């Protein structure tokens, strides 16, 4: 058993959009805008939706980019995590309830204060690589295990 989640990265020739997370789930960390995919909503809507909720930003069209699963010790659900991307957005980022918004150049991206997983597959969205991923976690800071791969399809 799985739960879905999404994950938006608007990424732009020289920088890439990242949202502070201000509480809750991953609270103190960049991440890129996303959660919960609904019962009535398709992946990519909740995408669109919790870009929305949580940066006030449109987009015209969402890229499949990656996959990655997330197994955390002692929880029985496994995270199931549609990465996206894109580079044409609509409107200017703003702060929510849930992220702070803020532009980051490519050789800037501040990996100590994002997911560790992060630093694995994070630069193979910014080569423009489609990836599978699986990590294992004890607790949110330490990965036990963790697969890697580029894909044809995500
Ligand atoms: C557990 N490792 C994670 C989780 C994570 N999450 C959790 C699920 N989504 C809401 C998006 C944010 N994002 C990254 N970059 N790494």
């Amino acid at each position: 058993a799985s739960r879905l989640y999404t994950l938006v990265l608007v990424l732009q020739p020289q920088r890439v959009l990242l949202g502070m997370k201000k509480r809750g789930f991953g609270a103190g960390r960049w991440n890129g805008f996303g959660g919960k995919v609904q019962e009535g909503e398709t992946i990519e809507d909740g995408a669109r939706r919790e870009l929305q909720e949580e940066s006030g930003l449109t987009v015209d069209a969402l890229h499949k980019v990656g996959q990655i699963v997330f197994e955390f010790v002692g929880e029985p659900e496994l995270m199931d995590v549609h990465v996206f991307c894109t580079d044409s957005i609509q409107g200017t980022p703003v702060e929510s309830d849930e992220m702070r918004p803020c532009w980051f150049q490519l050789d800037q991206i501040p990996f100590k204060d994002m997911w560790p997983d992060d630093s694995y597959w994070f630069p193979l969205l910014l080569q423009k690589k489609k990836f599978h991923g699986y990590f294992k976690f004890q607790g949110q800071d330490t990965i036990l295990d963790y697969t890697l791969r580029e894909v044809d399809t995500v």
